[PDB]
């Protein structure tokens, strides 16, 4: 037993991290087969950032302007292209450590592991959620751009995030691996703000099922509630609406604990209305929303990857 | 910016995990050079667990009783020995993925990353502390024994923990990699209990410095306090004593934030006496104690590993 904020094992991704240098800018890139993916603002200069036109910054570069380090080995760029907000640098060598992989664009509420990197070298791994406002609450310093977020499914790495920038509230914005920003953000140093965030209700319910699986039951109660009456309470406390689809997804957890989804909703209602009153759940004094139903089942039943 | 419960990149350790099977028992082992390390209770049978004498369970085994899987490859055991509570299986093949490594026995309060594994395959990674009562609050199911805890220092993996058993409060006990239990625990299924735990005070102070580095300052105040007067408050709230040595270790953080250690202690005092009163620190509504001063500096300045 026990319940931890668990990240996927990171080795498959560590083998893909490289350093990309252009001008005075160094960041991380992702080397899969013979292509290195990285944020396109690597081609920006210090004066170039209020309203850059990337289609030249790029038409003005030559391949030899791109310095790619794979550890103790320089990789030669033989071509470059831009796809939305990511650069793709064609190099003359295929990454022999290339895992089985997919690029996926995730929905808000979905979680993923982030391998934070500087100068092509991994620094740490942690677990994140895509917030409803399409930011992630990450841990990123200068040089971490191009670090990627990912999930692993048996043997396949599904990359879903690459890091680009930090917003004034200290939260983070980036793209999928095909270069499309999550949320309304753009890669230009102009006024931008996160927008109002909300709590991921289906994930909170999943984490309460995790708690029950692990022996915390103090928050359960008699009651039930309807979906409508639950969603009226959620909306006051700035929680995302719970859909019938969320309910079905919570089915396996409901069935394993014997607590109907709508009963767990009644418990969450009283937690929102009364608070926790000096008690904790799974070592937390807040309602945690960065575990999906799948994360809970994965961690509480022991799914592996190879 | 941002602050996350960060684990070390796990790839160097993933390359060392193997499956060990003996009789009806399957668990994980750690394959470094030509030796596989695993818990010695792998040689116990279902009837053998109330007071086993391992010196035979072992004298009765032959090498061919040990089934070791390195993925799709069976490893042949050519020798075995017991060191305290770990088995060492000499195999005929050296692990080519063997990193630079050390075995270290850590002090309570020190943190480490755990690569949770089942059947030799990694399941997830997370960050733990050795509690003052020498348990760890892990996430472990049947089959996770032999999963290891570790730190990374530039290029070197310092292994510090291997998992053995779960105590009735849902917390976990195990050994260093030379087989010595942390705490008073023994590998026999007889009555054992964790003992009273306490909060790791030096780590709480480090996490408050992390908060200041990251823009949470609401908890700072006028006051100062003496070490003695702080420790009188800590003892009432079941906190570990703060030593002058802890104070010196907190020096770099003190110097980077401009907040004297003893001033941060005055802040922690008021947090203990008044609570947080509906406010959070670094996304937590509790005082967090599983970041060391070194973790804070590592994450807030961007140290990497290669
Ligand atoms: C890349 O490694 C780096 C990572 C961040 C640095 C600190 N934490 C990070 O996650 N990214 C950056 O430094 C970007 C540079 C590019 C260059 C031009 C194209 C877009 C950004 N800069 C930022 O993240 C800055 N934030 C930012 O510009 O956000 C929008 C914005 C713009 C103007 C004015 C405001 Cl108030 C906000 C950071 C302030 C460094
Ligand atoms: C190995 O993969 C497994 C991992 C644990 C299973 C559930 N979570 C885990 O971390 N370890 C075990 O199953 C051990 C087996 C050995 C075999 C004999 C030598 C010592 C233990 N068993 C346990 O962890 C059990 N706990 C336990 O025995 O703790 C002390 C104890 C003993 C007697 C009575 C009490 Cl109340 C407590 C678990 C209960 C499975």
């Amino acid at each position: 037993s026990g319940f931890r904020k668990m990240a996927f094992p990171s080795g498959k991704v560590e083998g893909c991290m490289v350093q990309v240098t252009c001008g005075t800018t160094t960041l991380n890139g992702l080397w899969l087969d013979d292509v290195v993916y990285c944020p396109r603002h690597v081609i920006c200069t210090s004066e170039d950032m209020l309203n850059p036109n990337y289609e030249d910054l790029l038409i003005r570069k030559s391949n030899h302007n791109f310095l790619v380090q794979a550890g103790n080995v320089q990789l030669r760029v033989i071509g470059h292209s831009m796809q939305n907000c990511v650069l793709k640098l064609k190099v003359d060598t295929a990454n022999p450590k290339t895992p089985k992989y997919k690029f996926v664009r995730i929905q808000p509420g979905q979680t993923f592991s982030v391998l934070a990197c500087y100068n092509g070298s991994p620094s740490g791994v942690y677990q994140c959620a895509m917030r409803p406002n399409f930011t992630i609450k990450g841990s990123f310093l200068n040089g971490s751009c191009g670090s990627v977020g990912f999930n692993i499914d048996y043997d396949c790495v599904s990359f879903c995030y690459m890091h680009h920038m930090e917003l004034p509230t200290g939260v983070h914005a980036g793209t999928d691996l095909a270069g499309n920003f999550y949320g309304p953000f753009v890669d230009r140093q102009t006024a931008q703000a996160a927008g109002t965030d909300t709590t991921i209700t289906v994930n909170v319910l999943a984490w309460l099922y995790a708690a029950v699986i692990n022996g915390d039951r103090w928050f359960l109660n008699r009651f039930t509630t309807t979906l409508n009456d639950f969603n009226l309470v959620a909306m006051k406390y700035n929680y995302e609406p719970l859909t019938q689809d969320h309910v079905d997804i919570l089915g396996p957890l409901s069935a394993q604990t014997g607590i109907a989804v709508l009963d767990m909703c009644a418990s969450l209602k009283e937690l929102l209305q009364n608070g926790m009153n000096g008690r904790t759940i799974l070592g937390s004094a807040l309602l945690e929303d960065e575990f999906t139903p799948f994360d809970v089942v994965r961690q509480c039943s022991g799914v592996t990857f190879q």
